[PDB]
């Protein structure tokens, strides 16, 4: 049996209280929100916090980060594993490099074996592992402004968007993710930034991130991966617009190949594309991609050779990585990574870490990017706008 906490205010209240009582106490702290978005399909986030750590590892080389989730793994089956990887955690997928500076002294991956995993749910704390129910109890009975810098001008963001245009033309591409990273250098508090960042927009997939000085702020609306049981889903986000309609199609198609590649003959569908949903800040087209694991293959793999996710890439996904990596002006670093958790079940979920304010403490650095597609039918003018628009949230809060 599990043990249950009953909480005698709400779920929201408790965990106003619990993030910067842990942030002062653990170096690792996994925070997944699902906000109520209880119509998602397949569901949002599971509403899980987990804290402390048996085991930690931060990795530096982005060779390796498939290779150290494969050596955690083996040494911690059956145990829960939360995990962050970089969008650099390319270069252990495929043949590649990265060529620029990243914006933010951060990991290529990290893994940790939580010493406390909790369920928050409307009433209460279900405790999957730890024996930390004295913690709860604890728990219940418990700043300047920031400039953020456009690293791309807008004439380097027109001169970028041709050079991609040309290669569209020329037929090495049709479709790009091209993204412009955003800077700044100060204090904050993150789980009190977390708050606001997530009070204002609440998302399903959200997340608050600590390991050691490196913390995530995420308001991602979007799930990269998920395992349960033998069934894999992932689920990109895109409205009659012919424009978008065909981009869709792209993407979805891209992800199909994504996971074809660790799937049972035939098993590769597409359940819902473009399936309308209401929820109370926004509504939204979401297309869930489906397969059924090949037994031949890991839950790891799985992972591995859908990274990174086809929505934030393009197509041809390899050489498309290539020119991204060549005409955007900085590593992406933790920016299109991922974060989430295996369970001792060998299921597992992850999210796209966009919408998110990446922070280290140590160097004081903040880093965020936007993006969007772009295809023969892209305009430079509205994509520029575009990005500055999916940006703007993020800099309003750390004002």
């Amino acid at each position: 049996s599990l043990s249950f906490t009953p909480l005698h205010t709400t779920s929201e209240a408790f965990i106003e209280k619990a993030l910067p009582w842990l942030e002062d106490r653990y170096f690792h702290i996994a925070y997944l929100n699902p906000n109520g978005y209880t119509a998602y399909p397949q569901g949002a986030f599971r509403h899980y916090l987990a804290f402390g750590s048996e085991a930690a590892i931060h990795v530096s080389d982005a060779t390796r980060v498939f290779e150290t989730w494969n050596e955690i793994k083996k040494g911690y089956t059956n145990e829960w594993i939360f995990v962050f990887a970089s969008y650099d955690g390319k270069n252990s997928v495929e043949q590649l490099h990265t060529s620029k500076e990243a914006g933010i002294a951060f990991a290529a991956a990290t893994f940790f074996i939580p010493e406390h995993v909790w369920e928050i749910q409307p009433d209460g704390i279900l405790i999957h592992k730890g024996s930390g129910s004295s913690l709860v109890t604890e728990i219940q009975h418990a700043q300047s402004d920031i400039f953020v810098k456009q690293v791309v001008s807008k004439e380097s963001y027109f001169n970028a968007f041709d050079e991609l245009q040309q290669i569209i033309a020329q037929g090495d591409a049709y479709e790009i993710n091209y993204c412009i990273p955003f800077t700044a250098k100060g204090n904050i508090s993150p789980a009190a930034t977390y708050q606001r960042l997530n009070k204002k927009t609440p998302m399903p997939f959200s997340v608050y991130y600590k390991f050691n000085t490196e913390y995530i702020l995420s308001a991602s609306p979007e799930r990269f991966i998920k395992k349960t049981g033998d069934t894999i889903i992932s689920q990109p986000i895109k409205g009659t617009s012919e424009k978008e309609q065909s981009e869709n199609t792209m993407i979805v198609d891209l992800v199909r190949n994504d996971l074809s590649r660790t799937a049972v003959a035939g098993s590769v569908c597409v359940p819902e594309l473009s399936g309308l949903y209401t929820f109370p800040n926004v509504h939204q087209l979401i297309s869930t991609v489906q397969s059924t694991i090949d037994p031949a293959c890991s839950s790891i793999d799985v992972i591995q050779q859908a990274f990174p996710m086809g929505s934030m890439t393009g197509a041809p996904k390899v050489n498309v990585m290539k020119f991204i990596d060549r005409i955007e002006s900085m590593a992406r670093g933790p920016f299109s990574g991922t974060v989430g958790y295996m369970d001792p079940h060998d299921n597992f979920d992850f999210n796209v870490l966009i919408r998110s304010i990446f922070y280290n403490s140590a160097t004081q650095e903040l880093f965020m990017e936007a993006g969007s597609a772009i295809t023969s039918y892209a305009k430079a003018e509205t994509e520029y706008e575009e990005c500055l628009l999916k940006i703007t949230p993020m800099i309003h809060i750390l004002n």
